[PDB]
């Protein structure tokens, strides 16, 4: 029951490292490039952005769970704190994350907005 409208505002916390750009190159939310493009993230295979240099931990999660694609629930869990999520999914205490940013509240709203921007999910 996240609110995508509120989620768009919440996205201001993410924009410094992530943009939302359509495959055609259309900017939905102009943002940085430290992190991968979030357009179509819902339903997308974990760490699958082309040309994006992902960290070791998330690549390990993809490798270990090949069929894993991001679901809204997983996304909410991950943005809460990537660290523990990665430890959980890799069973590796030392799992490294390139994303240290944590979102302790309003996770569902931001996820709802990501979903709005994952039209073909
Ligand atoms: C704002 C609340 C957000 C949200 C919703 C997301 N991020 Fe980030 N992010 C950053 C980096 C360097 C990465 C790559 C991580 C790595 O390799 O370990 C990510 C990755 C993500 C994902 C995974 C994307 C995938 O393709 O699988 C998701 C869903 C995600 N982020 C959401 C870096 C940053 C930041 C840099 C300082 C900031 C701020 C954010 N992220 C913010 C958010």
């Amino acid at each position: 029951d996240g609110d995508a409208a509120k989620g768009e505002k919440e996205f201001n916390k993410c924009k410094a490292c992530h943009m939302i750009q359509a495959p055609d190159g259309t900017d939905i939310i102009k943002g940085g490039k430290t992190g991968p493009n979030l357009y179509g993230v819902v339903g997308r295979k974990i760490a699958s952005e082309e040309g994006f240099k992902y960290g070791e931990g998330i690549l390990e999660v993809a490798e270990k769970n090949p069929d894993l694609t991001w679901t809204e629930a997983d996304l909410i869990e991950y943005v809460t704190d990537p660290k523990p999520w990665l430890v959980k999914m890799t069973d590796d205490k030392g799992a490294k994350t390139k994303m240290t940013f944590k979102m302790g509240k309003n996770q569902a709203d931001v996820v709802a907005f990501l979903a709005q921007n994952s039209p073909d999910a």
